[PDB]
């Protein structure tokens, strides 16, 4: 097998996940912001980029924004959709949780969504988190609700990279 630390540094070869911010190390044990986790996903699923475009009302989201072309194609792909559909606030400086990551890949590999899922997950993210573990995404034991730390986002990512290049329809 691989550790934790392998797969990072394969992913980060790969271009699909940095260094905490500040840094160029894995740091597995640190948070990651949902806008960071947007970028993420481009590179995962080898998405297109949208520049000019501005779905969302969060506080210094425009050109200036590094994280906008990225939150834009995760929007388009239908990967995220952000927090308040009203407000129009995908919260990019929010920590990505283990449940949302979870909504995410269980929508960019095609998995359905688990119906009546029993799990400790917010309500909508029940199915999503269910079809997660079931997919070995995250560990059962993993808190839905909680941030999902750079360790939890690096085995899923790899995981889904492994599931993506298995099923034949890799990017
Ligand atoms: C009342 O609490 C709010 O409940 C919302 C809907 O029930 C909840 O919304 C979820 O937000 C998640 C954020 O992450 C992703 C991965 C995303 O698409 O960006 O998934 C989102 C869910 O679909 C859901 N969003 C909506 C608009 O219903 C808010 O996070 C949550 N807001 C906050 C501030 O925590």
């Amino acid at each position: 097998a691989k550790t934790t630390q392998e797969k990072f540094d394969a992913l980060k070869e790969a271009g699909v996940f940095s260094g905490y911010p500040g840094t160029t190390d894995a740091k597995l044990g640190q948070d990651m912001t949902r806008a960071e986790f947007a970028k993420v996903l481009v590179k995962l699923f080898g998405l297109k980029e949208i520049h000019g475009q501005y779905s969302y009302k969060d506080k210094n989201y425009d050109a200036k924004n590094w994280a906008a072309p990225f939150i834009e194609a995760v929007t388009a792909e239908g990967l995220m959709q952000g927090k308040d559909l009203t407000k129009k606030i995908f919260d990019f400086n929010g920590k990505i949780t283990v449940e949302e990551a979870s909504k995410t890949l269980v929508t960019a590999l095609k998995l359905e969504p688990v119906k009546d899922a029993q799990n400790k997950a917010t309500d909508w993210a029940k199915g999503y988190f269910e079809a997660a573990v079931n997919a070995g995404l995250f560990s059962k034991d993993a808190n839905p609700k909680a941030n999902a730390t750079r360790a939890q986002l690096v085995e899923a990512a790899f995981a889904a990279d492994e599931m993506s290049k298995g099923s034949g329809s890799h990017h």
